[PDB]
C-alpha cells in the first residue's frame, strides 16, 4: 500500500467479544517504518487519524517513553492516562473535552529496543490490543525498518491495579483510548525517543499540546486536564506539574531512612525552587516530572537545538557544541523562552501532581543523581554564558529584565554549590576546633578523630568513583554515609552546646549560628504551611538532615569524577569423509611457488585511529580537567581560610624576617559570611514562594 | 597422515636453487595443531626431528615470541641467533658442539595471532623458507584447528642488517639451521606461548636446556653459547645475561635523556642487583632478559604452577591464588630453588649479554614500566610469604640459611620502596623549610611555590592514572617531568648550599648529608669499575638523577593505579519483485489469533550475572584497595613526622589543657634515619658485587 508494508488483523475473537459487548475498533494496524524521523510525512507514511472521512484534528499527545519496565510501572502510567481520559470526557461546561474527546487524544508509546523490551509489559499491550506477534519484519526491500508502529484504538481500560495484578475490564462505563504503539527495533537513548515523537509522529497528527511521560509515573486523577488548563493564556508555551514519591502502602516506604530524605527533598524543591522561578517565567523542568510543550513554541529552533546541537562547527569538538548533550531537555526551555520575536513563558502548574517511585538503595541512588547533577551544572553554565540572547527575544523590557535577574540568580546558586566541598569542610573544622579550644574536655581527641574519619573517607570516595562502580561496593557506601551521619549529629551538638552555653555566659558569632538557623528554619516551616503541605516537615525531615553531608561529598563527588561514561574498548576448511579430501592441480603448479614467494619478497623490499577513539579521548580530558579544577578551587578557598598549604609557615617566616597560631579571625569572618549566604538564599525563595501563591489566589 | 592434515610442499625453486648452490632441506612441511598444547604426544602429532632414521637427540631449544614486530627486530633476533650457532658449529676442541651441532639446536618462533602478525615479518620467514601461504586450514573435521606449524631446515643467513634491508645469502659459510613455525591463530597472551613451548614441542623434543627469547632482543656473537656453559654445574637449573640498551649509530639515542635515563638503570641494576643475588642463589631475572631454564629442573612443580596456579581453590577467589599471573615467570624461579628433595640454583652470567631497544617516549615508558613494577611488587609479597618453602627443600643448611637472608632482604627493599612516595615528600620538604627557615632571603616563597607545584603535580597523576589513558595527555605527563626534575635540581642546590655554609662555619645533621651523598656515589662508582663497564658513570647519569623524581613521583602511581585491567564491558524479511510478495493461509486462523493472545494473557498473570562480571569486580576491588592502603600508610608515616594531620594541634591543645612550632626534632631524626637506610643498601650491594667479581675470577 503507498509503497509501504500495512496489515489490518482483526484483534482476537475474545478482544473483540468484549469490545462489542465501527471500523477501527476492529482492526489493528500495522506498519513499517523505515526511514528516518524526520522524513515520515514526505515518505508516504499516515496514520489512521488522518484516513477517516473527515480527518481527526488531535488536541493533546501523550508520549510514554519504556525502556525495560516491568508491566506494574507502565500499567500505573496508562491507568492514569485512561482515568484523565475519562474525567475530560465526562466534563460538562466545556468548549474543547466533551463525549467525543476520547478523539482528540492519542496516546504514544515509544518503547526502546525491541531486545530490551520486557515481555510482561508486552502481556499487556497484547491484552489491550494494540499489538500481536507474528507479522514482526527485519528488512523491507533491503532496508532495515527503523520501527514498528502498531495502532489500535480499544475499549478496556485498567480499573485496579494491586501488587501483582491489573484488573481490565469493558463496561457501559469505559471509555475508548486511541493506543499508538511505536517500538524501535535497536538501543538508541532517549533523545532519539523524543526526536521520533517529535520529528515524526507530532508532524503528522500536528497538535496542540505534547505532552512527556515516562513508565512509571502515575498522574493524578485529574492531572492531565490541569495541566492542560494551562495553555489557555496564548503567552505559555511550557509547563509542568508536582512531582511526589509515593510511599506505598500506608506509608511503608517512609522507614527507610533514604526514601524520607527524597521525600523531604522532592517537597522542598516543589515549594520552594519551582514556585521562584515560576514567578520570573523561566523554569528548568525536574527530570521525574511530566511536561506539557506547546507544538508551535517547540517548533523550529528550540528543536533543531534540542536535537543536532550547535550546527557551527568544524572538524573538530567545541566545548558547549560538543557537551550541549549533557543538559538534555533543559534546552528545549532556554530556547523556548529566548526564542526571537517570541514572548513564550513557562509556566508552573501546582494543582497537576505525578507520583513516582525512588531509588531506596544507595548505588542505584547515585547512579540516578549522577544525572541530575551533571546536566544541572551544564545547564547553568549554558545559560549564564547565553544569556545576553534574553535580550533579542521578543519580550517586553520588564520580562527581559526579570529573565537576566533570574539568570543571574541562578548561577549565583550554581556558584555556591561549586564550593560546598570546600564549605562544608570549613564550616566544620571551625566548629570542632573551636570548641575544643574553649572547653579542653573530650573534644581534642574528638577533632582528630573526626579529621581523620572524613579524609579516609572523602579518599575513598575519590577513589571508588573515579576507578570502581557503585554497584561492587555497596555496603562501604553504606558505612560512609552512616559515618557522615555520625559527623552531622556531631557537628549539630557542638553548635547547640557552644550556644547554649554562650547564653548562660550573656559568642555573637556563635550565638548568631542559633539566630540563622532559627530564621531558616522558619522560613521553611512558613512557606510549607502557605504551600498548605505541612506534613512533611515532620515526618521526613530528620532523615534530610542527617544524610545531607552525603548528599555534598558523595553524590557530588561521584557526578564529577563520572562526567561523561567514557567506554574505551579467513579461508579453509577440511571435512573428509573418510580418510579422503578434496584433490585437484591447484597449488601443484611450481611457477605459482615462485609466485607466492616474489610477492612476500617485494613486501620485504617497500621500504590517527577513527573518530570514535578521537571523541573518547576529548571526552576523558574534558572530565579530568573538570575535575582538577573543582579540587584546587576548594582548596584554594580551604587554605586562603584555615592558613593550610603552607602559608601559615611562610607568614611565620616573614615574621621571624615566631611560631603558628591555632586560629586566626578569618575563620570568624567566613564562619560569618557563610551563614549570612544561606540566609539571603532561603529569604529569596521564601519572598518567591509568597509571591507564587499570593498571585495564584488572586488570579482564582 | 596419521589422523592429522600435513603437506610437503616443495620450498620455491628460486629457495631450492641457491640450497643446492638430503630430504629435509628440499620439502617444508604444514602441520594443522588442533589439540591442547598438554596432548601433543598422545594426539600422534611429531616433528621432523623424531622421523629421521636416526632420531635427533636436541641439546638446545631457543623459543622466540613475536607479536606484532616489524621484520627489522626479528631479523635482528635472528641474526644474533644465526651467528651464535656459526660459532658453536666452527667450536674445535668440544664434545658437545661440533661440524654437525647444527643438528642439536632448534629454533621456535610462536608467534601470537594471525590477525595481528605483521606481513612484513612474514615476509623475511618465506624468504627463508619456513612459511608459504594457500594451504593454511580454518578448521579441520569439525575442530579448529589451535595452531599452524611449519617446519623447515633453511640453508641461508642474515648476514647484515642496515636500517632498512636484511641482507640474505647462502655461500659455503653459511649454516643450516632448523626453523619451527608455530602460529596461533587468535589472540593469546604469553604465558600460553610459553605453555605451548613447554607442554607442547618441549615434550615431544625433550631438550636438555629451554632458552626464552623475544622479538627484538639481539644475543651477543657469543651470549648463546656462554648461557649454555653455566649449565655443565649440574646443579644449577636456570640462568640469565646481563642486558644492555643499545644506543643506534654511534651512540645517537644518548642525546634523548629518556634513554640516558633507562642506560644507566639497566647498568646498575646488572652491575648491582643481579650479582648480589647470584652470590646468594636466587634471580628474580629482568623482563627484557633472555633466560634459560633445564628441562629436568622446570618439569612438574615449577611448570605445573606457573601455568595454571594453586589447584586448591573453591568457587570463590583467593588472594594468591587468583593474582599470582602477576609475577609470570618470576614463579618459576622461585618453584625451581625451593623444589621439594631438589637442590638447583639460579646462576646469573656476566660472559652473555644481549642487546634491546628501550622506549623513548613517556607514554609508552610509563605503560611499559606499570608491568615491570606490579610483577616485581607481587613477587615479593608471594615469595616473603612462602619463605618457609626453603626449608622443605633439598638444599643443604647453609644454603637453606642463605636463601632465608635474601628472601628476608628482598622484602626489606621492597618494603623501602613501598614508602618512596612519603620518604621523597619528607625530603624534600624538611629540605626546603630548613633552609628557608635559616637563611631567609628567598626561600620562604620558594618553599610555598615549591610545595604547591608538587601537590598540583601529584593531584593531576592520581587522577589521570586513575581516569584517563597515558597516550591521550603526553603533554602534561612531559610537564610533570620536567617540573620534578626542576624539583630535583633545587633539592640538590639546598643540600649542597647549606653544606658549604656549615663547611665554612666548621650541621652535623646537614654535613652528614655530604658524607652519605659522597658514601653511596663512591660506592656506585668503585662497583663500576671493579665491573670493568665504568662510561656509563659518567655519559649517562645525570639524567638518572633528574627523572629519578619522575620514577618515584610518576611510575609508582600509575603502576599501583592500573593495578590490573579492569575491562567493565529475529524473523521476517520482505522484498517484493514488483509490488507483490508471498501470500499463504498462515496467520489467517482466527484460532491463532486467540492463541497469540492467550499466551500473552499467561504472562501478564504469572507473578547473578555471569563469572567475567564477578572476576572483575573482584580485581577492581583488589586494585582499590591496595591504593587506598598505600596512601592510608605514606600519610601517616608524613603526619607522624611532620606533625600534620591535626596532631600538632591536638598537642598544642593538651599544653594548653600555646600554639605550633615550626619544626620539631623528629625531622632530624627521621632525615638521618632514611640516609642511614640507603647508605646501608649501598653497602650491602656492593659488597655482593665484589663476593662476585672475586668469586668469578678465582673460579676462572
Ligand atoms: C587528613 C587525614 C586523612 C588523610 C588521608 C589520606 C591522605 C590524603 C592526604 C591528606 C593530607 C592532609 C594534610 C592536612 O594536614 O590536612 C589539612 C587540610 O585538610 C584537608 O583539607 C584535607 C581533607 C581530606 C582530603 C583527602 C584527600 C581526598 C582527595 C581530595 C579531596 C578534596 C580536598 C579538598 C577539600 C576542600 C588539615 O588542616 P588543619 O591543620 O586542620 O588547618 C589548620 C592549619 N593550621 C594549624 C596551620 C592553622
Ligand atoms: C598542597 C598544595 C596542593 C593542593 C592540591 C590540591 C588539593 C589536594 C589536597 C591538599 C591538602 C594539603 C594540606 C596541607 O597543608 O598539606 C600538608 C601535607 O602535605 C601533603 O602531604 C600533601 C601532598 C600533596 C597531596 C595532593 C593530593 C594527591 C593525592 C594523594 C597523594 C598522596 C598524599 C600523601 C603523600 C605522602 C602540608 O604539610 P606542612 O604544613 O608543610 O607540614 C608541617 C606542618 N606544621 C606546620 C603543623 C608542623
Ligand atoms: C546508569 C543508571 O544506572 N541509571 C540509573 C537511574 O537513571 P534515571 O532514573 O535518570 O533514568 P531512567 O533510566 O529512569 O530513564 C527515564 C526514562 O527513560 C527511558 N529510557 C529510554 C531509553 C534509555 O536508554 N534509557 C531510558 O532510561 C526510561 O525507562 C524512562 O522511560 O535511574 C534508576 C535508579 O532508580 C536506575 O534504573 C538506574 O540505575
Ligand atoms: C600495554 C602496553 O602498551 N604495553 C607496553 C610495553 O609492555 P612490555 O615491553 O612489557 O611488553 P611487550 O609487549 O614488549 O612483550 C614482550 C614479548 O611479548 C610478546 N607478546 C606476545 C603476546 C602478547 O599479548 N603480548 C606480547 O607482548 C611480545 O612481542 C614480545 O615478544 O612495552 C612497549 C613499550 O616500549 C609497548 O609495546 C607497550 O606500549
Ligand atoms: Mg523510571
Ligand atoms: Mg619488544
Amino acid at each position: 500500500w503507498n509503497g509501504n508494508f500495512v496489515f489490518d488483523s482483526p484483534i482476537s475473537k475474545t478482544l473483540l467479544d468484549q469490545y462489542a459487548t465501527p471500523n477501527e475498533f476492529k482492526f489493528m494496524r500495522y506498519q513499517a517504518v523505515t526511514c528516518e524521523p524526520n522524513q515520515l510525512a514526505e515518505k508516504n507514511f499516515t496514520v489512521r487519524q488522518l484516513k477517516y472521512l473527515t480527518p481527526r484534528e488531535t488536541e493533546l499527545m501523550l508520549v510514554v517513553t519504556m525502556y525495560n519496565e516491568d508491566h506494574i510501572l507502565l500499567g500505573r502510567t496508562l491507568k492514569g492516562i485512561m482515568d484523565n481520559v475519562k474525567y475530560m470526557v465526562k466534563k460538562k461546561n466545556s468548549s474543547t473535552w466533551g463525549p467525543d474527546a476520547w478523539k482528540k487524544i492519542v496516546v504514544c508509546i515509544i518503547s526502546d529496543g525491541r531486545s530490551k523490551i520486557n515481555e510482561r509489559s508486552l502481556a499487556l499491550l497484547s491484552s489491550l490490543g494494540c499489538y500481536q506477534d507474528g507479522f514482526a519484519k527485519d528488512e523491507i526491500n533491503e532496508k532495515k525498518v527503523a520501527m514498528h508502529v502498531y495502532e489500535h484504538t480499544t475499549m478496556i481500560n485498567i480499573t485496579n491495579i494491586s501488587e501483582s495484578e491489573v484488573s481490565l475490564e469493558c463496561n457501559q462505563g469505559t471509555v475508548p483510548i486511541q493506543l499508538l504503539f511505536c517500538l524501535k527495533e535497536q538501543n538508541q537513548k532517549k533523545i532519539n525517543s523524543h526526536r521520533w515523537a517529535f520529528e515524526g509522529f507530532a508532524e503528522l497528527l500536528r497538535p496542540n499540546i505534547v505532552t512527556l511521560l515516562d513508565a512509571g509515573t502515575m498522574p493524578g486523577k485529574d492531572s492531565i486536564y490541569q495541566l492542560w488548563r494551562e495553555f489557555r493564556n496564548p503567552n505559555v508555551g511550557g509547563a509542568c506539574g508536582e512531582i511526589r514519591t509515593d510511599l506505598g502502602k500506608r506509608f511503608v516506604k517512609l522507614l527507610n531512612p533514604l526514601v524520607a530524605s527524597q521525600n523531604f527533598e522532592y517537597k522542598m524543591s516543589n515549594i520552594l525552587d519551582k514556585t521562584t522561578e515560576s514567578n520570573f517565567g523561566f523554569i528548568t523542568v525536574l527530570p521525574g516530572a511530566f511536561s506539557a510543550y506547546r507544538f508551535e513554541a517547540v517548533r523550529g529552533q528550540p528543536l533543531q537545538k534540542y536535537f543536532y546541537g550547535e550546527i557551527m562547527e568544524n572538524e573538530g569538538f567545541h566545548f558547549f557544541s560538543s557537551n550541549m548533550y549533557l543538559a538534555e531537555d533543559r534546552i528545549l526551555c532556554f530556547e523556548v523562552v529566548t526564542k526571537k520575536n517570541c514572548n513564550w513563558i513557562l509556566k508552573y502548574c501546582r494543582s497537576s501532581y505525578a507520583s513516582t517511585d525512588v531509588p531506596e538503595r544507595v548505588p542505584e541512588f547515585i547512579l540516578q543523581r549522577r544525572r541530575w547533577l551533571n546536566g544541572s551544572f551544564f545547564a547553568s553554565v549554558y545559560s549564564f554564558c547565553h544569556f545576553y540572547r534574553v535580550w533579542s527575544s521578543g519580550h517586553n523590557i520588564g520580562r527581559k529584565l526579570l529573565l537576566t535577574v533570574e539568570f543571574f540568580y541562578l548561577f549565583f546558586n550554581t556558584l555556591i554549590s561549586w564550593f560546598s566541598l570546600s564549605s562544608f569542610f570549613l564550616v566544620f573544622r571551625i566548629l570542632t576546633v573551636s570548641i575544643a579550644l574553649a572547653y579542653h574536655s573530650a573534644f581534642n581527641v574528638l577533632s582528630v578523630i573526626f579529621l581523620w574519619l572524613y579524609g579516609i573517607c572523602t579518599l575513598s570516595t575519590f577513589i571508588l568513583s573515579l576507578g570502581n562502580k557503585p554497584k561492587s561496593t555497596e555496603k562501604f557506601y553504606v558505612l560512609t554515609c552512616v559515618i557522615f551521619a555520625v559527623m552531622m549529629i556531631y557537628m549539630i551538638f557542638c553548635s547547640i552546646f557552644m550556644s547554649v552555653k554562650s547564653f548562660q555566659n550573656i559568642t555573637e558569632a556563635f550565638r548568631d549560628i542559633v539566630i540563622s538557623l532559627g530564621s531558616t528554619y522558619c522560613l521553611y516551616l512558613i512557606s510549607s504551611i502557605i504551600y498548605l503541605q505541612p506534613w512533611h516537615m515532620l515526618t521526613s525531615f530528620i532523615q534530610y538532615i542527617l544524610l545531607s553531608p552525603s548528599y555534598i561529598n558523595v553524590l557530588n563527588i561521584y557526578a564529577f569524577c563520572n562526567v561523561h561514561d567514557l567506554s574505551w574498548g579467513p579461508l579453509g576448511k577440511i571435512n573428509t569423509t573418510e580418510d579422503g579430501t578434496f584433490k585437484m592441480e591447484v597449488l601443484v603448479s611450481s611457477s605459482e611457488i615462485q609466485a607466492n614467494y616474489d610477492k612476500y619478497l617485494k613486501v620485504l623490499n617497500d621500504f590517527e585511529p577513527s573518530y570514535d577513539e578521537k571523541k573518547t579521548g576529548y571526552y576523558a580530558n574534558v572530565r579530568s580537567l573538570v575535575i582538577i579544577f573543582w579540587v584546587i578551587t576548594n582548596f584554594i578557598i580551604v587554605a586562603v581560610v584555615l592558613e593550610t598549604g603552607g602559608i601559615a609557615d611562610y607568614i611565620a617566616m616573614k615574621s621571624i624576617s615566631a611560631e603558628i597560631p591555632l586560629m586566626t579571625s578569618k575563620a570568624s569572618i567566613y564562619f560569618n559570611v557563610i551563614l549570612w549566604l544561606v540566609a539571603l538564599s532561603a529569604l529569596i525563595r521564601f519572598i518567591g514562594c509568597s509571591i507564587y501563591m499570593i498571585v495564584r489566589f488572586f488570579k482564582k
